[PDB]
């Protein structure tokens, strides 16, 4: 554990907060694709399952009750309560050709053919791709209401953060994920995707 991976995951957790807080006080989730938010969900149901064999620390199993708890209760926020505000018309990406190649994908290239680790390298994969409805639904309709210049910001500085993750990483520890880096980097250029259409088109 380093402070870049640190502050890295505390920034991925205050765009989460921020985006769950925006939809509760704004009462409304408009702009928000629920089928991304389930994605992520699902990235932290399959990347923590390890809760059920393995407490490592008081501070990781908070972050990830955390994450669990902050991401489904922001589906829980689009689907029940708030639903008449979700624009499913427009959140109608077929992500079943998404699930599909990244679960095939994490069923051949793992660091190891066991249970937990291809249910991790399943949320690793997923997380590089599951911003994918989301930029559908707004490069579609031009609009996401609920999307603000914040949330973008710490979702920036957290793969940002882990940029320099992987360099302090190498250079201090020799260590290298081949796959969690070439993910990365595709949810990277995703991320900026996403940067860049709601500069262009939202803002
Ligand atoms: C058990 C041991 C665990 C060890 C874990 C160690 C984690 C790294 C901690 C401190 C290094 C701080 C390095 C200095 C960071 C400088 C930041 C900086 O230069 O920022 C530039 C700024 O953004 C405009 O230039
Ligand atoms: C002796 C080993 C016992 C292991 C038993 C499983 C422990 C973790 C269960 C649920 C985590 C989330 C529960 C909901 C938290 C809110
Ligand atoms: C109005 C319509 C708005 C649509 C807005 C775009 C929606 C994205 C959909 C399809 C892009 C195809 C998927 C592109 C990203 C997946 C490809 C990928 O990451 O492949 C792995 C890499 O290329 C090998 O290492």
């Amino acid at each position: 554990m380093n402070i870049f991976r640190l502050t890295g995951d505390l920034s991925h957790l205050a765009a989460i907060i921020i985006l769950l807080l925006k939809i509760w006080k704004s009462r409304s989730c408009a702009g928000i694709s629920g089928k991304s938010q389930l994605l992520f969900a699902l990235v932290f149901t399959t990347r923590y399952l390890d809760l059920f064999t393995s407490f490592i620390s008081l501070y990781n199993t908070s972050m990830k009750l955390i994450y669990i708890a902050c991401s489904y209760a922001t589906v829980y926020l689009i689907y029940m309560k708030f639903k008449a505000t979700y624009d499913g018309n427009h959140d109608t990406f077929r992500v079943e050709f998404l699930i599909v190649p990244v679960g095939g994908l994490s069923f051949l290239v793992n660091h190891d053919f066991s249970p937990l680790e291809i249910l991790w390298t399943f949320s690793i994969y997923l997380e590089s791709v599951a911003i994918l409805p989301q930029l559908f639904m707004i490069s579609k309709t031009g609009e996401a209401e609920t999307i603000t210049t914040h949330y973008l910001f710490f979702l920036g500085l957290y793969r940002a953060l882990y940029l320099v993750n992987w360099i302090w990483r190498y250079y201090f520890e020799g260590f290298f994920d081949l796959i969690a880096v070439v993910a990365g980097v595709v949810q990277t250029v995703l991320y900026c995707d996403f940067f860049y259409l709601y500069v262009t088109k939202v803002l």
